[PDB]
């Protein structure tokens, strides 16, 4: 009988291309590959139909949906993406399709990876006192463009600040995450410490951590800056 099985999880970066596999094991001389996206709805929208018979192979596009390029499928009838982006990352479904020999199918997901623009920061040049008795607004840092979405983690003197999430009077970070028009999504924080004398002298910074293929990071520091006091 036909069996099929595929690569559960491929990733990618940005840009570069794929082609997901969708070899099946006892086929006969006639068959046929049909490749769907599908998400949690079990939806199955059509991109492409492959018949291979011998001598000759059959292929009929169906996107409609209109990516740019568009979806190819190679001579064996596996999906090629030229040019990942954000909107490629989702499952894709291969079904074979054998005739005597029966059907099968199997789920791939693609995961695409966008890493994000140079870290911006912008510090509070308005209204920081060391004589000022809160928790004060420091600087708002940006990590905008990646996928999947960055997180912000706070430095003073070249220390990693542990603040938590939650508002209190010693200090806090708030986070923010949007998605862009493009699909790609952008992470603001926050920074809030209750300050001290010797802050004068401390410089601080933000970095945007990000994730890579095969379980791998990256780190983005934005500039390091030190505090405006005003007296």
């Amino acid at each position: 009988e036909v069996r099929l099985s595929v690569p559960p999880l491929v990733e990618v970066m940005r840009g570069k291309s794929v082609i997901l596999d969708c070899t099946p094991t006892g086929t006969h001389d006639h068959y046929m590959l049909e490749w769907f996206l599908t998400d949690r709805s079990g939806a199955r929208p059509r991109l492409a139909s492959a018949e291979m018979q011998g001598s000759e192979l059959q292929v009929t596009m169906h996107d409609t949906r209109g990516r740019s390029p568009p979806y190819q499928l190679d001579s064996q009838g596996r999906l090629v993406l030229a040019e990942a982006q954000v909107g490629d990352e989702r499952d894709y479904v291969c079904v074979v399709r054998a005739g005597a020999a029966g059907t099968a199918e199997a789920t791939a997901r693609l995961n695409v990876f966008a890493k994000p623009e140079a870290t911006e920061v912008s510090p509070n040049k308005g209204t920081l006192s060391v004589m000022e008795d809160s928790a004060q607004e420091i600087a708002t840092c940006n990590s905008r463009n990646g996928n999947p979405a960055p997180k912000i983690t706070w430095y003073r003197n070249g220390q990693r600040l542990e603040v938590p999430v939650e508002m209190n009077p010693e200090g806090y970070m708030t986070s923010r995450t949007v998605r862009e028009a493009s699909g790609l999504l952008s992470l603001t924080s926050t920074l809030y410490l209750r300050l001290r004398k010797d802050d004068r002298d401390a410089s601080f910074h933000c970095a945007a951590h990000y994730s890579l293929p095969e379980g791998r990071h990256g780190r983005l520091d934005s500039p390091t800056f030190h505090l405006t006091l005003h007296y």
